[PDB]
């Protein structure tokens, strides 16, 4: 019933739950599994692809509504709906009493992708996927009628077995272009849209609520403009129907950069289909393209999507080139603090403890342990970062033990193989972590944060026969490399859209979510420390992957530093949650003003400091946030509305910190007023004097190492690197400075 792991261990049976005698049935219903029936064909074989932006045709027997920009799809027993959002129909809201806004669309119908035989289809299933394209197939015994589709392409590809093609409309749409096979119409409300069949096929039912074609392929696209030019170059793609699709990534160390390229491989449905597509790009991709794609744009090819503007490419593949910025284990001893009055911050946090007994709260305790033992070194302080260090392995190696001092399977503090899906769960669990296959990357973040810690002291305790199979166990299942017999390839992260998607199932009618990027860019830091200090090349290298991609999307649709994809009318400076089919300002639970703001920037670590690369956002945001409270009483978290104001104003954060960070004495759980309860008065205060001494977070010079950071105060530059490795090393940053680094330690800052 469990499996052996170096000296750890999951379970393969799920456990008999000890509920603590806890009675409430939200929490009993958390400690469950994901559904037991999947919506895949027997072509579909493995561990089960999750939390994507397709996953509700895996979960629900037909689909609810997608978003494979341009598009939004859903299925139903009559077909394949499609949909596309024009500017009638997007809203933005605002409700003034409960501090939210919402910028949405709507939930209609163009037309429906139908099959002449049936109008009675028994369900939708995944057929075949590949890195951003799924292809659903609806059944209904001799009746098959396979969609494929996928956020980027402006192509529905369908392939019908025992029938032919129906498109059927509510209204009559406008057939502006007839080619006999090739059709450019309108809806009634003006949306442009083509159809696609082989030559000799022709379309009937013009003119009329219904356009009938004889052939079995179709392809749909949508067009950019009611344009005939337009029309005769999606007609040259519209027969290459995308088998597969890659993102492949390089990192080069020396200059920092993650290279990406997109690839494509279609099978022809006529004579003579060239192997390529027309690509829709996403801002956080078309303003990172590589010189060598930028022949291939379709310039005047715009969609308008609730991410901003798509833009057409051409061709089998396309590149992206982007930064990473480095990461630290934490920030080092710099700043001009009280070193007494830091250190009794340090002693009043052995007061703390967890606020429950699931992941997250767990989480979120071992997350502030591990922030706090290296201020302890620094500080001098080696036996309470002893103290610290020992109560992170001793909760890490109960965790991590599938089995119990008999040998059967525990009831609490373990983990679990789900093999119909192929995922690993932690009980007890929370925010349907479990349930719903929910925030793998934000919970086991956690976990690697303490283990990563752990390891910068004790090499010896992170080897794979020790304690670090487990922890790779647990790095698998939310980041997986191709080809993991257990795991999904990447499960959290969606190559295309750029970010990772929360919601395991993805059964809501706006698609997949994710509300904090901050927990998402804390998972991949942590993997990135991981890795570095288990000299695991090829696992850090994919976490740097991860990472850089994230932040590209942060900036874009969380951040919107640009100011180019948010509507006008829209007042905050934050999107809290994004969605596949919209955006809002609010939260997953009630909460006040700052924790929309602030849910993506916590928690605070050495892999934060992508949050002040942008210093005008920084500023804008932060003034948006001050507008609405009308002062700098902040209703909750102050510390973190403080720590983010440092990025840009470490005065005005020091006058904030100490007129209100001694307003409340130790640990609470019922008040964080002044402290988020994942944080402390420590790393606040360690924070905000290392920021006041350093500087702008420098963003213009890379290194030809992975840990480190650049600071810039007036033009004076401060070169912070942490060597993980038993021998020294030297340093070349991009503007020619150079430093050495002794083993195991900062070049500046160690502390006593
Ligand atoms: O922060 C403000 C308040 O936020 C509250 O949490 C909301 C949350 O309620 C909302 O969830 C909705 C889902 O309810 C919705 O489910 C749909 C089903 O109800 C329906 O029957 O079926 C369709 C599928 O066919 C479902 O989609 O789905 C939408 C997305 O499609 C969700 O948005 O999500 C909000 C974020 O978007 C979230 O803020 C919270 O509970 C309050 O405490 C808080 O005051
Ligand atoms: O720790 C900050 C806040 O986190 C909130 O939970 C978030 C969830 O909405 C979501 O499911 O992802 C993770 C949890 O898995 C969180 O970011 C808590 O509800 C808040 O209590 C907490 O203050
Ligand atoms: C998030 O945090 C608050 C307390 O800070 C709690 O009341 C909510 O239930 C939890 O989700």
């Amino acid at each position: 019933h469990a499996v052996s792991v170096g000296k750890g261990s999951y379970a393969t049976e799920f456990p008999e739950i000890d509920f603590g005698g806890i009675n409430d049935p939200g929490f009993r219903d958390q400690q469950g599994e994901p559904p037991a029936t999947i919506y895949r064909s027997d072509r579909v074989t493995g561990p089960m692809q999750t939390n994507s932006w397709w996953g509700s045709l895996a979960v629900d027997r037909f689909s609810m509504n997608q978003y494979p920009h341009p598009f939004s799809v859903r299925h139903r027993a009559e077909g394949l709906h499609v949909f596309y959002d024009a500017p009638h129909n997007m809203v933005v809201h605002e409700n003034r009493e409960a501090g939210t806004w919402h910028i949405h669309g709507a939930i209609g119908t163009d037309f429906t992708i139908k099959h002449s035989g049936t109008a009675n289809f028994e369900q939708a299933v995944v057929d075949d996927y590949n890195d951003w394209y799924v292809r659903g197939l609806l059944e209904n015994g001799a009746h098959q009628m396979a969609i494929t589709y996928g956020v980027g392409s402006p192509y529905i590809f369908v392939e019908y077995e025992d029938g032919s093609a129906v498109l059927d409309f509510d209204i009559a749409p406008d057939v502006w272009e007839m080619n006999g096979h090739v059709i450019g119409f309108s809806t009634h409300d003006h949306k442009h849209y083509a159809a696609f069949a082989p030559p000799g096929q022709n379309w009937s039912g013009i003119g009329s609520k219904t356009l009938t074609n004889n052939a079995d392929y179709i392809a749909i696209a949508k067009l950019p403009e009611k344009d005939g030019n337009m029309l005769a170059k999606f007609e040259q793609y519209a027969y290459s129907v995308v088998r597969d699709a890659v993102a492949d990534w390089t990192y080069d160390e020396a200059t920092g950069t993650v290279t990406t390229t997109f690839e494509v491989t279609t099978e022809a449905k006529v004579q003579g289909a060239p192997d390529g597509t027309i690509f829709a790009l996403y801002p956080h991709q078309y303003r990172h393209l590589a010189s060598s794609s930028e022949n291939q744009l379709l310039q005047n090819y715009q969609y308008e999507i609730i991410r901003g503007t798509m833009i057409g490419l051409e061709g089998k593949r396309f590149t992206t080139e982007l930064t990473y910025p480095g990461v630290l284990p934490s920030l080092p001893d710099l700043g001009d603090y009280d070193r007494e009055r830091l250190i009794g911050y340090l002693h009043d946090a052995t007061s703390d403890y967890p606020t429950g007994s699931d992941t997250y709260e767990l989480g979120k305790y071992i997350g502030k342990l591990a922030t706090l033992a290296p201020i302890a070194d620094q500080m001098g302080e080696y036996e309470l970062a002893e103290q610290f260090r020992g109560e992170l392995k001793d909760i890490l190696e109960d965790w991590l033990q599938a089995t119990n001092a008999s040998g059967q399977l525990k009831g609490k503090n373990l983990f679990y193989y789900n093999e119909n899906w192929g995922t690993i769960l932690g009980y007890h669990a929370a925010h349907s972590s479990a349930t719903r296959i929910n925030d793998h990357h934000f919970h086991y973040g956690y976990f690697v944060k303490a283990a990563a810690e752990i390891a910068r002291a004790d090499q010896e305790w992170a080897k794979s026969e020790n304690w670090g199979g487990m922890i790779d166990l647990l790095i698998r299942d939310f980041m997986a490399d191709r080809d993991d017999d257990l795991f999904p390839y990447l499960r959290m992260f969606d190559p295309y859209s750029g970010n990772s998607w929360a919601d395991g199932l993805a059964t809501f009618d706006a698609g997949n979510n994710q509300q904090s990027s901050s927990e998402a860019m804390h998972a991949w830091t942590n993997v990135i420390l991981w890795a570095e200090a288990t000299g695991n090349k090829a696992l850090r290298d994919r976490a740097i992957y991860l990472y850089t991609t994230e932040m590209s999307a942060i900036n874009e649709y969380f951040f919107d530093v640009h100011q180019e994809i948010f509507p006008e009318e829209y007042g905050p400076e934050i999107v809290t949650i994004n969605w596949g089919g919209k955006m809002d300002h609010a939260t997953w639970w009630n909460s006040g003003k700052v924790e929309k703001y602030a849910i993506n920037w916590l928690p605070f670590h050495g892999g934060s400091l992508y949050l002040g690369h942008h210093p005008d956002y920084v500023d804008r945001a932060y003034e948006e946030l001050r507008r609405d409270i009308g002062s700098t009483d902040w209703n909750l978290w102050s510390n973190l509305v403080w720590m983010y104001r440092a990025f840009t104003n470490p005065d005005d954060a020091l006058q904030q910190m100490e007129a209100s960070i001694d307003d409340y004495g130790l640990f609470d759980p019922g008040n964080e007023k002044i402290i988020e309860r994942g944080s402390t008065k420590a790393q606040t205060y360690h924070w905000i004097h290392n920021l006041a001494e350093l500087g702008r977070v420098d963003p213009t010079v890379t290194a030809n190492h992975p840990i480190y950071a650049v600071f810039n105060k007036n033009g004076n530059r401060t070169y912070i690197v942490y060597n993980f490795s038993d021998s020294p090393i030297t340093v070349q940053f991009s503007d020619g400075h150079s430093i050495q680094v002794e083993p195991h330690s900062f070049n500046i800052g160690n502390g006593d």
